[PDB]
């Protein structure tokens, strides 16, 4: 999966990620934080994996150890198609904005004020990445 560092997202900025889901997508990932072991956001929508179907699982990682899981019922994704996710942030929390219109929030537990790391994983092939 594609890894990008140094991208310094400051509060208020919007990171748009666009890509295509594999035809038999089981799940894909999007990690944001300071480094691979310090993620303020772990965006793991699961079509079918770990005992979960059509459910988005969010979390944070501190020095390698996971935090409390927060699950979202909304799931506007389909295998073998192209989608995008818009993510914004501030001291409060991050705001994930799904392609189907609605968005939900996830608390900025690690309390960081600058995303610098990003990593995609799973059955998701990135085609575009914008910083608006
Ligand atoms: O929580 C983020 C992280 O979860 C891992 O899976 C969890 C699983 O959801 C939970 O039910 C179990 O008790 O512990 C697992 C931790 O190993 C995922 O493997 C990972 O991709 C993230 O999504």
């Amino acid at each position: 999966g594609l890894v990008a560092s140094n991208l310094n997202l400051k509060p208020g900025e919007c990171l748009k990620v666009r890509g295509e889901l594999a035809p038999d997508a089981k799940s894909f990932v999007l990690n944001l934080g300071k480094d691979s072991n310090n993620l303020c956001l772990h965006f793991n929508p699961r079509f079918n994996a770990h005992g979960d179907a059509n459910t988005i699982v969010c979390n944070s990682k501190d020095d390698g150890t996971w935090g409390t899981e927060q699950r979202e019922t909304a799931f506007p994704f389909q295998p073998g198609s192209i989608t995008e996710v818009c993510i914004t942030f501030d001291q409060a929390d991050l705001t994930i904005k799904l392609p189907d219109g609605h968005e939900f929030k996830f608390p900025n537990r690690l309390n960081m004020e600058a995303i610098n790391y990003m990593a995609a994983d799973g059955d998701f092939k990135i085609k575009c990445v914008a910083f608006e």
